[PDB]
């Protein structure tokens, strides 16, 4: 149903806007207290808490009584008899109900319901285009578009700068801005959230608190990435609450309701927040006893259940046996926590704690910042510092396992070789064999599917958004492997990306490592015959991209941030190779359970008696670290021969 | 200032306190819910920010909370010892009794401490503009965040700002200050040929059927309305 | 014996305090030495423990490792006789232990803590031992020298050029470098053969 | 600052740390225990004495911590992105493998930091010099009290305090900070053609009846006199 998706359409107009531009068929009409759809009393009475949010501000994704909202109308809309009836539905609620509470339960829907599929939602900047672009760029568009329409000019584009956010030059932190901004990354977020809610019925989904913790790993570890290339220091956990914030974030945002996001100064403490009502209130001091609560349950391997029983805590487990990584995400998030009232809710609030800290009291009348929303959150470097901290409780756990025994680690295959090779992308230029590039490149949107330019009901308008993105060439891979066996067999390949340097130029060891590793592709091959084999993979192939200047739909990790930055001068990476015996990987799939047994990550989140990544490998033939090189082009074109006469001459052989 | 503080005591607050010491952050935010006609929302200020050094773009044009400071520490001798050195080296007597064509001392503390037609700029500063500046810009005091000014930056605004009354309380005390070391006024500048013998105050008639007594008067809230077009 | 509780002089009373110690089983342990000389060789070994990984799951180094080596035992044998020797120790013997709830008397470290905790996975150790050339050793003897000149504690007390306790160790054919793994049992009776019946399948090989 | 670590190590010393925090005070003070020809006696440091803000007399000619901090920032990102900005708008490359005719990076960033010739003096500023005379004023920083300079304040004196290696462990440090951004040399850039098959180090004869193994080395104390006259 492409009528569906026109519901996504146009959120902060009413209904009866939206139709007339559309040609939807109304329900009967009514004047509010201008003209509204009647809202059935039969509909009323099955939207539970759905209306109790009120118009004019965003879905806060972490708050308790928002996601509750959000889950009441999607259940509306999820049970419905028919595509036909949901849309009714849709059309019948849409102006009653917050509309990023309506954006988000209909995005939720096509996750939950099985005769809709989430590649078939429009890419969100160009349905809510005002939580990508800075608030001055959108109104420099309202001016050239009342400008537009008066000269007879159909079509406008407006373009912005990263120096237009922040100033790198005295801010270190907005050096990465590009990527935490990066508005795929931001929609992935929303995404990941919308396809795996903490508040999901138990049982819906299958090791969601596991892939809450993997997915943010990675997050993170990519994060980390980018900071490498650009000579930043990795990102240091915010963990000691007493501590004010360093680092303070203005995002430059305003909402269709013209409702600016709130701002955090540098050097802002972490408060107490007193709610209104007050009984609603949360306290720094009530997330640390949830810490350490959890920290205990962590050190001695079990959790106590509210029921009073103790639940083990083991990524080794029985069959029909939880995986601890599993407990301990939905408890930390919190999600399907076993016990609430001793494990809190501690992810979720310190978003809102932060996203609160510049007027934790309510004194001021004033909106959340955008750690609050999840389609916003990323762009705050306190998002990442958060997330670290995170990380922190996660690997915490993950060192108390046991490492894996010689019969988890071995394979019937063998792994021989290991080559990378970049696509073609330019005339006159072939790279050399693990060899990654980079470079920025701007992409386009429409955005008048999110945003009403006209100025009255005839007016033909269209306004173009145009920025710059960080992306990627093709690349492919081969794994040459070999089955020493008499019989066909099958595997699974994971492989997995770290850098080889910390931020000193000191080769990381193991344990180091484990704090990096992300996924570059995991997945199960053909059967492979007795004797030598040529697996290859393509890079749109990967795992961790699901199926125009939004590549891939759906919940995806961003195909342009793939190939983390790299440097000029070539930044080295490790690329470990483990071939085991036998739809982003970071999104799961919602109906159906993860078909590895294995943990998330597997076998690169375990400590190892291995000092180094090179003596773990070399302990098993199924294992291979192979090695590629990343290198940012400030000038893609540079690549390219030069002319002899141009070339300048080098004082120490090369420069 | 004055009003303000009726205002206050009126309200069963307290009066406002001068923001003096400057290395205590200010404890009273302020966030103005202002945006003007070019789009662009009014900076707003967390409570407990402090007052810091603003290093402008370009870095050259930047000022300095201790800078402001031997501004104050110049000014305040000058005042205590009843006269201002002159760019030009020499001295300035300071006196609310001058002589014919002197200038008032208030009126050259005024000039000095604003400033603006100031006896000596290197020395006394610009001290009460420059802290207009120190506070619109405490959110963001090193430029890093591509950010616009608070409320205190502008004149047809900075009266909102709480702090606005804290820091001209500063400033009325520098003025005070200033008052006090000149003697009081003799007989003879107080005396007066007129005696006066009753002051009586009385409201006029606002509402049917209510006479005010005597010496009485009120106030309350009344809608008004004007045209934005 | 320490406290009377009687409320009057003919009162028969006895108090017992129970309490749960942590605990382990005897061990013993033998060293495989060689005297490759022409006569009866007389030496004493030393014999101590330190955990392999630090808390983060590193393998600590020899300068690390210094700031953990505790005393197993440290002893002299009866003189060694040409050709292969072997030495028999039980932990009851131990030389940092003394000679009911109360089994070593006088100045001991404690038997019943005598051996680290451990994990319930198992928790590795270093065991390192050595030969050298010729009453608790941590309470000395009141009336006696400390027979032995070395320093408390040789030869692991000092700095070394080496990197690793297995790069000294290796420098030394009268060293050698043993691992014990230590496992903590929070229920005994888990190490007994459990009914076919009631074990539980493992998803990932163990479990 | 190499040599004088090697010193510390010899003498059971903890190797120097750099002074960059500029918030914390200066731990080690020093009482240098000299006067000048004119009877000037050196101004010495308390211990935990602060870097702190030098209000000039005049005024007009002041520095300020939180200046030579964006100074620093300014600083550090160029290193971090690889390029200076000149004070003409164009950007200069950093590179220590540089075309024929091109400066080298490492020389760019002393000029900017001593500072020299620098490219940009309004955007890096004069960390280094005038961070001697920041240390060498903090015993009275905003010279109330008629004094002197410390020994950090003149190249002849100011290795003697041991705030000058902690100066210049910083400055060290921003150095190596640029160095760090280097690509490692190529194979080529190390290759030679001569092999190097031996070393041996010999001390030379310096007492009867003593010959020193080879590659051992010795220091001792020894008197030296001269005529001050
Ligand atoms: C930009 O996006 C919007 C999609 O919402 C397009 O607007 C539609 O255009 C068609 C053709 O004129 C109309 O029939 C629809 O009524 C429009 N939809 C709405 C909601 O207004 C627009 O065509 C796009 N512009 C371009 C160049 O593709
Ligand atoms: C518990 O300890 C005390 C030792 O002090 C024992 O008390 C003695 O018991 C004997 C036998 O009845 C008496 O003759 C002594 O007079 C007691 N000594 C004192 C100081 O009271 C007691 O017997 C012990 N109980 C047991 C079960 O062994
Ligand atoms: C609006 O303008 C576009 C070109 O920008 C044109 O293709 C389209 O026909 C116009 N719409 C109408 C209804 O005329
Ligand atoms: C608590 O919940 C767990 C979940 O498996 C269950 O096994 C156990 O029986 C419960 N405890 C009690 C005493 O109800
Ligand atoms: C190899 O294949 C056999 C037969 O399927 C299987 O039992 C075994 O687990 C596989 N792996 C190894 C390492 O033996
Ligand atoms: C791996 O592949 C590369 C390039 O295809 C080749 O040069 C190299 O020799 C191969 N190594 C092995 C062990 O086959
Ligand atoms: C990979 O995806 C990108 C973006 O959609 C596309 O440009 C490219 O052609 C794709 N490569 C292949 C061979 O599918
Ligand atoms: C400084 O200016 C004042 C102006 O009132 C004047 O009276 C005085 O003579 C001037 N000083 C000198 C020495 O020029
Ligand atoms: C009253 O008036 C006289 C005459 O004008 C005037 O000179 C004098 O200043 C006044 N005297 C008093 C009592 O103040
Ligand atoms: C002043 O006027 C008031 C009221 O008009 C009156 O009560 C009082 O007697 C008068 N006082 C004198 C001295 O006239
Ligand atoms: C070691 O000492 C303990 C406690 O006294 C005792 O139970 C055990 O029997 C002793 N072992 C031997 C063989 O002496
Ligand atoms: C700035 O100075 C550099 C120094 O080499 C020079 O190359 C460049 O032309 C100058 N920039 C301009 C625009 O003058
Ligand atoms: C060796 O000598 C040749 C001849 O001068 C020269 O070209 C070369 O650069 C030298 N070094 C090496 C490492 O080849
Ligand atoms: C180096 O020199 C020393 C002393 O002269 C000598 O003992 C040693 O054998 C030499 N090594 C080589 C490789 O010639
Ligand atoms: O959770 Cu994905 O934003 Cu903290
Ligand atoms: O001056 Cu301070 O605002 Cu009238
Ligand atoms: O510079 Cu700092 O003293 Cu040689
Ligand atoms: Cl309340
Ligand atoms: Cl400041
Ligand atoms: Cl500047
Ligand atoms: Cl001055
Ligand atoms: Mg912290
Ligand atoms: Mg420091």
């Amino acid at each position: 149903d492409e009528e569906l998706r026109q519901l996504f359409y146009l959120p902060y107009e009413s209904t009866s806007t939206l139709a007339d531009r559309l040609g939807i068929q109304l329900p009967p009409l009514e004047l509010s207290p201008t003209a509204v759809t009647v809202l059935d009393p039969e509909l009323k009475a099955k939207l539970g808490s759905a209306l109790s949010i009120p118009e004019g501000i965003p879905f806060f994704a972490f708050n308790k009584q928002h996601s509750q909202a959000v889950k009441d109308l999607s259940k509306v809309f999820i049970e419905a008899k028919s595509l036909n009836v949901l849309k009714d539905v849709a059309i019948m609620v849409k102006d009653h109900v917050n509309s990023a509470v309506f954006l988000a339960a209909l995005y939720h829907t096509y996750y939950e319901r099985k005769d809709l599929s989430p590649g078939d939602t429009p890419p969100l900047p160009t349905v809510l285009p005002d939580r990508f672009v800075p608030t001055f760029i959108i109104n420099k568009a309202k001016k050239l578009a009342k400008s537009a329409i008066i000269n007879n000019q159909t079509e406008v584009v407006v373009e912005w700068h990263s120096d237009e956010t922040g100033l790198s030059s005295r801010s270190p932190e907005h050096r990465v801005s590009y990527w935490r901004e990066d508005m795929n990354l931001n929609s992935f977020h929303w995404h990941w959230h919308l396809s795996n809610p903490y508040y999901i019925e138990p049982g819906d989904r299958d090791r969601r608190g596991e892939l809450f913790y993997y997915m943010h790993h990675n997050l993170v570890a990519r994060y980390n990435m980018e900071r490498l290339s650009l000579n930043l220091k990795p990102v240091k956990a915010f963990e000691d609450w007493r501590i004010p914030v360093q680092d303070g974030y203005f995002p430059h945002l305003t909402t269709g309701n013209g409702q600016e996001w709130s701002s955090r100064q540098d050097s802002t403490f972490f408060q107490d927040i007193r709610e209104i009502p007050l009984v609603d209130s949360n306290y720094v001091s009530q997330l640390e006893m949830w810490r350490t609560h959890l920290y205990h349950g962590i050190d001695v391997g079990y959790l106590i259940h509210e029921n009073g029983s103790y639940v083990r805590l083991t990524d080794n487990p029985e069959v029909g046996e939880d995986y601890g990584i599993n407990l301990v995400g939905e408890a930390l998030e919190a999600g399907d926590s076993v016990n609430p009232d001793v494990y809190g809710n501690i992810h979720n609030l310190g978003h809102d704690f932060l996203g609160q800290s510049h007027d934790p009291a309510k004194k001021h009348s004033t909106t959340s910042g955008v750690m609050g929303a999840v389609e916003t959150a990323v762009r705050d470097p306190v998002f990442f510092r958060w997330h670290k901290f995170i990380d922190n409780v996660f690997h915490r756990y993950k060192l108390t396992q046991p490492p894996y025994t010689p019969r988890q680690l071995s394979g019937n295959i063998t792994v021989l070789n290991v080559t990378v090779q970049e696509e073609h992308w330019i005339d006159d230029y072939v790279s050399p064999e693990n060899l990654l590039h980079t470079f920025f490149t701007p992409k386009t949107f429409n955005s008048s599917s999110g945003i009403d330019f006209r100025l009255k009901r005839d007016d033909n308008i269209t306004v173009h958004i145009k920025s710059n993105f960080l992306e990627h060439p093709d690349f492919s891979y081969t794994i040459t492997v070999n089955n020493p066996t008499s019989d066909f067999k099958r595997m699974k390949l994971r492989i997995f990306l770290a850098p080889k340097f910390d931020e000193e130029g000191v080769k990381m060891n193991y344990a180091s490592l484990l704090r990096y590793w992300t996924e570059v592709d995991v997945f199960e091959t053909d059967p492979i015959a007795p004797g030598i084999a040529y697996i290859t993979r393509h890079s749109n192939e990967s795992s961790i991209l699901s199926t125009t200047a939004f590549a891939f739909s759906g919940c995806s990790w961003p195909r342009n941030l793939q190939v983390p930055r790299g440097t000029q001068d070539g930044m080295n990476f490790h690329f470990f190779v483990m071939a085991t015996d036998v739809s982003s990987s970071f999104c799961g799939r919602p109906d159906q359970p993860i078909p590895d047994p294995w943990p998330m990550g597997y076998p690169l989140e375990r400590r190892s008696s291995k000092a180094t990544i090179e003596d773990f490998v070399d302990e098993h033939p199924n294992m291979m670290l192979q090695e590629v090189t990343i290198t940012h082009l400030r000038d893609p074109s540079s690549v390219l021969r030069r002319p002899i006469s141009e070339r300048k001459e080098c004082l120490l052989f090369t420069c």
